[PDB]
């Protein structure tokens, strides 16, 4: 049998497609959803999980909903004032993606997973966590823990229509069946330099969270 | 005896094709494509019950497959331009191609390599039942090592031929199928147009096969 | 108390907001969804109905899902070849809107409703059924049957964001919880002249369907 | 409030449409199906009755399935040899329609109905019971018992397509959801003269059956 | 332990007795009833089957009720006009017995039976299918398929009383617990020559039905 | 409106038809079956009662199965030796009909019935209880108790076929769904003179049984 | 029976005590909790409501948990960048309080309540949203809608110990059984002028939300 991989899953179109495409290849998927504690109307997600189980059966090996609110708070919210004053951009959703990755190190090590997959896309590159500089940074971070971070729909998705009509071909809804962050439409577009600087500044906190989650320290960075 | 697949609508001809295979001792997997534009499909279940009562375990399954996405990609996405350029509504030809693309994937995943339909000689005005379309689709399936057969094609010189064989099996003569909303929505195309449309759409059909196999995301 | 009105409801953002806005005013709403027979993955609709019932209670007086496939076929599909060749645009979704309105005449007359509401929007004016020429044609058509056809979010909705964040303020999801037409992204943009010509051409069929649905004739349009 | 009428109902397209059209007008309909005893695969009928009840509710006031095998035998089968030798045509299905009408006199009188309706059509006039001469004959027969016999789709239905598309507009299947007579495709086309002569010859039997069903005689014609 | 044989069973007296007599000998019996689609009031049959199961237990190895309406129609009804004009006799019940025999070839071959038995009787020889010429024709037809067709009460039954009082001695009702054909009392008596000519004319249709039922052809004669 | 009448009912064709014909006229019928204690295989009767209830509903007002074995014994069996030696005919079934009539006087008087009906027929006049002389005798006997004894199918039934095909027209089986007397086919045909002499000889016993059943005496005739 | 009042209720000690003290007087209370959508570990709240129902029975006339996430987003999150750059302080929780008040106008008007009560105390001095300048502003806002805003434990509660010992005398836990906001006041003091400027800037949004919730407009603030 083929080793299960993890998919960072929102119920949105792109992460649904990434999971489906792996399953089409015979790769079992563990769906993993991060609840940051600032996400609204997540109930529709269960409709999407049912669609995926109906289409792929046992290749959906599980769905973990993880509470990442504390890590998210430590990285992105506790120093929000200072962060916004320094970078002049609201980067909390970049912080969220880093909090996700910290939690994923711990999850992967405790559940014998070493490939993680997301649904970032080329056409969404205005979003900081989907920029090449962020993806490269997070690939490097995961590689330090021997975790392979892949983005299987990144290059294919030149528009939302590309993702939608592949889903439709699988007999799955084209709608985005996800919760929304309260931070939706709460930010302007940051430069690549700012994205990378924020990631570098917060990285010590992220690694520290990894170490705490592993039971290796209580002390701060 | 290795099970074979029948493309099954509940209609008279596909019912008879399945029955005739079962009479020979061949188990049949009934496969129905739901294109997403079919009305009043509920009566199908009466036909499946008739067939199970008459043939028992030789009916090895009934899959109802959602093929709406492939149908849309092949036949509906470019409907405006397709009708303007060929001057014929060929969506039901596109549907049959979408069916065949799905059947490649289904056959490969379920260890089937003979598929069967109920196209008939007397229905040759319909594009997917013309010899040029049948030949094209046989060739397409053969490229995937699938044998596509049409066991009532030559026998059925009229609807009456099919009906009275069904009656001899103790099965109703009625057509217990849903209808396409595209019923009576087209004029008759030439063979050249049918074949041109099939050749134009074939790369998309093969691409759908490849996506369904998990081999690519990219367009043709 | 206040007389119930009907909302043409998909589960989408705009028709959700139109229904909610009426209910906020104390107007009970009968939700009406047309199943044209060519719509995919409608199951999510029920999530939206539940959200609306949780937020508004008994002001949601009902949800009718009507099979309009035969009227849709007669208006928009049966002569698809000819229609596309003549107008050089695929107008089936305009035909669908007309089929909806024909069914709504019959529904309103049989259920004591005389105001119908939709969620068409200004920002979606590229779509033929949402253009002012279509809206005003259909307003006039409904008025000839003593039905008031209104579009309560039409002028407010200068973008999808306007509709979304009003829904969010009601504690309702911002997502479009609707099925999709198979005819999604199957057409190019028609002129206003074409939209109006198509509506005028098909109107006699629509009226004939109204008459049949009322039990008044079997005969086809003259 | 409006007096119920009867519809001679097979589950076929035309009688379905006749019943539906009456109901659209606010007329409640009692569906009546004659089982001649020679009808095959009648099971599908119940799908159609369900469709009609779903579309029209309480306007469908009932469905009677009547055993008319004995009347059918007496009129059309018992003297089959002589009938075919004399007329050189198999007219059993004309006899069946007469047997239906005899039963309907009794049914109407016992159930307070005085309008009956069928789904004969113009485009099916090759069939003996649908010819104008047969319709006229049976109208006259019913009128002698103060019963109004109407054919509400007769003139409209210039083809099967006319009936089908009206059904589809009602959200009802276009298929013919009826049993078939074993006598399907068992006859050649009779002349009008033969149709009328057969009806006149069998009429005394039909009236006698009416009288027996009313409890008025045991004796033969 | 003894090989099961088939009995052509109506619930009538003679086929009941034939089945019982075989079972008294230790021969298990598969009861087979052909429903032509034109037979009335068949419900009473189940009373007889219960009587037989109570008297003989496991020697009744089953009861198949076969729908033979399509074969019956093809052989006897479809060309009724021509058949009656040519022979000047209604021979549908002879056609029915041929349709039964066609179905029995297929049933015997698929269920490992090679002896079939009926309850034709000497005293019923006015009926075409019970004449010696019909019996010998059908014996020959069955023999071509390696099926032995026997009539175990044929010679014993010089009157109905002979059959009745043997049944009574078994603790079984003397009544004929069978349906009737609508074609009851619908025919005059044919000559032996006509019976044989009809059987010879219809035989190709019967054999073709055998071939279709075996899955060997679709084509007509 | 209409007063219920009684029908002497066996489940046989003629008594079934008599009851049905009364019900067709709007006369409710109380079915009454006499069990003499020497009748076999009576279970099939219940199929017939069900047919009648299905066809006529509430017009079947009841079915009494009466144990008349003691009256039958006293009239017809106790002096069987003497009776047969004197008349040279086994007349037990005539005795049975007299026992029935004695019981019917008591039943009618206790249940407010004053018209009784049977299914004796012209074509069965070889049977002693169906001869004109027996019918006349029993009419006179019943008239002495103010009971009207009628035979509504007596004159109509010139053959079994007359009865059968009227039943078929009602949607009822043509079979005789009755038990049989063990005394079936146990007698030769008596003269009218013998029938009448036997009836006159046994009448005092029958009247005495009437008186005992009324509670008016214990003493013998 | 006496007219029910509302208590702005967190499950914390002070708003618990305020509600209890009103109920001791025979005043029925509707407990109302605003869920911003960014509050964590709110499950313990139900333990507190149960304690209160056990102690006071039918004087607890309900507990509404209102989803105010959309109003909160519109007021305090959507323009976070601009808000922080202009005022140089994170005032999200002040924005939250304004969103609460907007929702309270709508709730009070639809449930026939005209007195609301909170658990403000003397010892609650740290937070900008607890300053007298904010309270005065919000009292004035409620008064414009004829709603009386009262603070029944304000003068008694010179420290948290004062509140705790009264709760204990009622047989209720002294713990703060509430969720926490993911947000938290940063070290700087803003000036009163800044607090009031923020409130005045956001007030038009808040009133517009009130008007939308009443079914009176769809249009944005003006
Ligand atoms: N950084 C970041 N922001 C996102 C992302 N997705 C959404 N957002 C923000 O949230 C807003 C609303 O997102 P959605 O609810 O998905 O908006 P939408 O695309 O109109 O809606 P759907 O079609 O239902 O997905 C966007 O306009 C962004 O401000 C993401 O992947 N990254
Ligand atoms: N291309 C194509 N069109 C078909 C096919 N079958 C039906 N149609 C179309 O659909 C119409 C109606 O189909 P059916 O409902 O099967 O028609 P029918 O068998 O003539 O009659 P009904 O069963 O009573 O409706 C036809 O007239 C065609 O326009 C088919 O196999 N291929
Ligand atoms: N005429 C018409 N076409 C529409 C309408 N809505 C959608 N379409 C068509 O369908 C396509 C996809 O619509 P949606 O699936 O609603 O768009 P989306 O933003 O991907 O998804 P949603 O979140 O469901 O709104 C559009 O690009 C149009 O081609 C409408 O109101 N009228
Ligand atoms: N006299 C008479 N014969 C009929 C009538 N309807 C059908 N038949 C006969 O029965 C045959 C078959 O009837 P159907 O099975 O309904 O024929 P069909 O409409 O071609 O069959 P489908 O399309 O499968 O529904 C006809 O060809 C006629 O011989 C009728 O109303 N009157
Ligand atoms: N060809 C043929 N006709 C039969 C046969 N059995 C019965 N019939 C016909 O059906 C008619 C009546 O059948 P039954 O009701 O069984 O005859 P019956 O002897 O009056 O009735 P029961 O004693 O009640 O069984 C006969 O008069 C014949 O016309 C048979 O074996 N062959
Ligand atoms: N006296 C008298 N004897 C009868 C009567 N009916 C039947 N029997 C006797 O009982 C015998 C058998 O009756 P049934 O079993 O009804 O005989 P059947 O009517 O010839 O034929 P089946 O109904 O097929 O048995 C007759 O032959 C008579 O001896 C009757 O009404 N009166
Ligand atoms: N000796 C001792 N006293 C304690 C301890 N924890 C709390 N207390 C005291 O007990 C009293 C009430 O305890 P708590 O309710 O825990 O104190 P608190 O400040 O309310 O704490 P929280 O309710 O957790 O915010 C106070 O007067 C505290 O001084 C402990 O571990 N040891
Ligand atoms: N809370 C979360 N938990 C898990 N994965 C997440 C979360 N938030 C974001 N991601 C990952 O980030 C990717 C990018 O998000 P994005 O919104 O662009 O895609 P999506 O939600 O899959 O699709 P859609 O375009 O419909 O929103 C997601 O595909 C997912 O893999
Ligand atoms: N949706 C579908 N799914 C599967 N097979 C299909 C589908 N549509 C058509 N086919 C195939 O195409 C053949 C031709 O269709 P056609 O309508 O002529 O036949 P039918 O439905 O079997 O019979 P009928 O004459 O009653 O309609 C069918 O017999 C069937 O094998
Ligand atoms: N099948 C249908 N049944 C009923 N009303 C419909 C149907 N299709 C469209 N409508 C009406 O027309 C409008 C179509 O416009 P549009 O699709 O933009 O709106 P929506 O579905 O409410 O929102 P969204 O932008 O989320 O799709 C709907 O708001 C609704 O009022
Ligand atoms: N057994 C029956 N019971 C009642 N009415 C009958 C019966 N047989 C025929 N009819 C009447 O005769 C009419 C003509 O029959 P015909 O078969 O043409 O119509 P249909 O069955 O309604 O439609 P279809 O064309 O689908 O068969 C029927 O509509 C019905 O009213
Ligand atoms: N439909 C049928 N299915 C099976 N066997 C049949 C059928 N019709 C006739 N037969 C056979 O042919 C014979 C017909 O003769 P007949 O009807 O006289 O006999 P029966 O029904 O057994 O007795 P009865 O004299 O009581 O009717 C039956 O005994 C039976 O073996
Ligand atoms: N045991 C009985 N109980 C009641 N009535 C009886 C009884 N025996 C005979 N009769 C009456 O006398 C008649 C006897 O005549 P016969 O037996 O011929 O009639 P049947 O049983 O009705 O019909 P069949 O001819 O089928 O036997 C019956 O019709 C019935 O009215
Ligand atoms: N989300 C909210 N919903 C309703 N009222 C609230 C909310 N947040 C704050 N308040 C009001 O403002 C006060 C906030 O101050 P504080 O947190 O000291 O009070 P508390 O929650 O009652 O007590 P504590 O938090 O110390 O247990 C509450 O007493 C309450 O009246
Ligand atoms: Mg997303
Ligand atoms: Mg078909
Ligand atoms: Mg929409
Ligand atoms: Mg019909
Ligand atoms: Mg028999
Ligand atoms: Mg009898
Ligand atoms: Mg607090």
């Amino acid at each position: 049998s083929v080793k299960p991989q993890l998919v960072m899953f929102t119920g949105g179109r792109d992460s649904t497609l990434a999971a489906c495409y792996l399953m089409l290849q015979g790769i079992p998927v563990h769906l993993w959803s991060g609840n940051s504690g600032c996400s609204l109307h997540r109930g529709i997600l269960s409709h999407r999980v049912e669609e995926m189980k109906n289409r792929f059966g046992d290749l959906v090996v599980g769905h973990t909903v993880a509470d990442i609110s504390g890590a998210f708070r430590s990285i992105a919210i506790e120093a929000l004032e200072q962060d916004i004053l320094k970078y002049r951009k609201n980067l909390v959703l970049l912080g969220e993606k880093l909090a996700i990755h910290a939690h994923l190190v711990d999850f992967c090590r405790r559940n014998d997973i070493n490939t993680i997959n997301d649904g970032i896309t080329h056409y969404q590159m205005e979003f900081p966590e989907q920029r090449l500089v962020a993806k490269t940074f997070l690939m490097e971070m995961m590689a330090q823990y021997d975790i392979n971070y892949q983005s299987p729909v990144y290059e294919f998705a030149q528009s939302a229509d590309d993702v939608k009509y592949r889903l439709l071909q699988l007999g799955i809804s084209t709608k985005s069946l996800e919760g929304i962050s309260i931070f939706a439409d709460s930010f302007s577009t940051p430069s690549d330099d700012v994205v990378l600087a924020y990631l570098r500044e917060k990285a010590p906190l992220a690694h520290n969270i990894v170490n705490f989650l592993a039971g290796e320290t209580l002390n701060p960075p």
